[PDB]
């Protein structure tokens, strides 16, 4: 972070009212042929993009 | 960001290498209590935390 500006997959942790937790969640959706990360952090949000990467399946 | 990060909700646009979507799609998850929103746009992925707030449920 810092800003960063990635063309290829950037990730971003933002840091809001948070409650803690043990461990770090990892949430995968994918759309299209975009995957979007969501890593659960006791300090907030930390997201990750992967697109078009690997091929991936138009939802299903 | 708009120059400010908030506990209240803090969302970030993050630059990928992406494909244009047909219609801007939304995401939701929960966990503990925290929501976790992802935009799907055509410039990439841009996230939004919505945590605590009040009534986060489980979703069950």
């Amino acid at each position: 972070v810092g800003s960063e500006v990635s063309d290829k997959r950037t990730c971003v942790s933002l840091t809001t009212q948070r409650l803690p937790v043990s461990r770090i969640k990892t949430y995968t959706i994918t759309e299209g042929s975009l995957r979007a990360v969501i890593f659960i952090t006791k300090r907030g949000l930390k997201v990750c993009a992967d697109p078009q990467a690997t091929w991936v399946r138009d939802v299903v």
